[PDB]
């Protein structure tokens, strides 16, 4: 059962998902100066005003912030993206110390931690479906840096203690993600793939220039989260992040000159 440790770890999963050697692998070094600026993206739009959250969930891995997503409440829309997909749950990737956490980087710069905001698209009808799509899923990606706490962050902070282990949810509901954005919508995009196994090849990436800023509190709060589940050896939940991926046949482009 993959994990993050050194032997189930990132090096491991191609033994089960044969694709993590594929051709569009995620996540992967930004390199500034090779990516382009693409004047055919139209602008961003990120509408997540009529946000349904529902509960917070330890999967193992990580936790996920689930969302309502029979209907088009939370959607992201515009940028590289043809028509509008729904948000399904937010995770985050963080390590085990403020140098490292992050699963892209911007000229291997590693920010202290990741967050992603999962959706899919619409004219698939449910994720299970979108995910056998080349363009079933947009990942809006947010980088975390230590530095003031994120006032709109410590909602979840709070509610960690609670869910501390493999399995365990809370209620998590009227949660509004706006909290989580930083100022700036300019982004790095290319063609990826989830960054946990099952890894499909289903991802176009958002990936925001402007880090958050979250206290050192916050992120000691989400590294006293755990791996295991109740009642097993304590495995802090730190360093779950996937290295950065070949980029192969691959351009990343710019929204900003
Ligand atoms: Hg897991
Ligand atoms: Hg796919
Ligand atoms: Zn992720």
């Amino acid at each position: 059962h993959w994990g993050y440790g050194k032997h189930n770890g990132p090096e491991h999963w191609h033994k089960d998902f044969p694709i993590a050697k594929g051709e569009r692998q995620s996540p992967v070094d930004i390199d500034t100066h090779t990516a382009k600026y693409d004047p055919s993206l139209k602008p961003l739009s990120v509408s997540y005003d009529q946000a349904t959250s529902l509960r917070i969930l330890n999967n193992g891995h990580a936790f996920n912030v689930e969302f309502d997503d029979s209907q088009d409440k939370a959607v992201l829309k515009g940028g590289p993206l043809d028509g509008t997909y729904r948000l399904i749950q937010f995770h985050f990737h963080w390590g085990s110390l403020d140098g490292q956490g992050s699963e892209h980087t911007v000229d291997k710069k590693k920010y202290a931690a990741e967050l992603h905001l999962v959706h899919w698209n619409t004219k698939y009808g449910d994720f299970g479906k979108a995910v056998q799509q080349p363009d079933g899923l947009a990942v809006l990606g947010i980088f975390l840096k230590v530095g003031s706490a994120k006032p709109g962050l410590q909602k979840v902070v709070d509610v960690l203690d609670s869910i501390k282990t493999k399995g365990k949810s809370a209620d998590f509901t009227n949660f509004d993600p706006r909290g989580l954005l930083p100022e700036s919508l300019d982004y790095w995009t290319y063609p990826g793939s989830l960054t946990t196994p099952p890894l499909l090849e289903c991802v176009t990436w958002i990936v925001l220039k402007e880090p958050i800023s979250v206290s050192s509190e916050q992120v000691l709060k989400f590294r006293k989260l755990n791996f295991n589940g109740e009642g097993e050896p304590e495995e802090l939940m730190v360093d779950n992040w996937r290295p950065a991926q070949p980029l192969k046949n691959r351009q990343i482009k710019a929204s900003f000159k």
